[PDB]
Parts: structure tokens; C-alpha cells; sequence
């Protein structure tokens, strides 16, 4: 599923994400928007072959099973592919969890470059919230 931008923030307020851990729905939709454009099913390979996966772009090193990234680790205990339904939950739950392992959204390597410190609240301006 590719969401527009108010169909994602709606979602991810939804799912609690409006400022958790502090950050405003506005970085979260930010974030989404240059990780995957919006879209529920992006895949990217990294240089080590982890892969990161969904609206979030989350990474298979750390945070879910693929089966294909040696010594990585599962630290929010689903498969990679559920990363990647229409249906948020998976993406929002483990980014919860991304965001609370101490550097916040900089985990989001997109996000310190592309989002941290600019207007974000003109990602959910107009939005129906
Ligand atoms: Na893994």
C-alpha cells in the first residue's frame, strides 16, 4: 500500500505514535515520506546485506528475522515480511521500540538528515486529525 500523507498520519496517530518518545506526528510522517515514500512494501538491501523493510524502512540487523542476515538479531520478534502489510501495526509497534533505544529518531539515518530540525508540522498541515 502506498498511503497519501493525512492517510498516513491518521494511521500513525491511530497507532499511538503522535509524540511518542516526544516526536511530533509530523517527524514520524517525515520520516516515512524519505524512507519508503509512503509505500508499505519498500525494500532496500544495505552494503553488510541486512535489508531494511516497510514504511520505516527497519532494519534486519537488529530489529527483525529474514533468515538471511548472519548474526543479526530479532529484538522486536517478528518476521521481516510482516514489516511490509498494508496494515501498519508491525511498523509502528517496532519503531516504539527503535525510537526508546536511546538516540531517538537518529536511528533513522534519513531522518537526522532530511527531517530533524526543519518545519515537519507542514507533513500533517491540512491533515484532518
Ligand atoms: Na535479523
Amino acid at each position: 500500500k502506498v498511503f497519501g500523507r493525512c492517510e498516513l498520519a491518521a494511521a500513525m496517530k491511530r497507532h499511538g505514535l503522535d509524540n511518542y518518545r516526544g516526536y511530533s506526528l509530523g517527524n514520524w510522517v517525515c520520516a516515512a515520506k524519505f524512507e519508503s515514500n509512503f509505500n508499505t512494501q519498500a525494500t532496500n538491501r544495505n552494503t553488510d546485506g541486512s535489508t531494511d523493510y516497510g514504511i520505516l524502512q527497519i532494519n534486519s540487523r537488529w530489529w527483525c528475522n529474514d533468515g538471511r542476515t548472519p548474526g543479526s538479531r530479532n529484538l522486536c520478534n517478528i518476521p521481516c515480511s510482516a514489516l511490509l502489510s498494508s496494515d501498519i501495526t508491525a511498523s509502528v509497534n517496532c519503531a516504539k521500540k527503535i525510537v526508546s533505544d536511546g538516540n531517538g529518531m537518529n536511528a533513522w539515518v534519513a531522518w537526522r538528515n532530511r527531517c530533524k530540525g526543519t518545519d515537519v508540522q507542514a507533513w500533517i498541515r491540512g491533515c484532518r486529525l
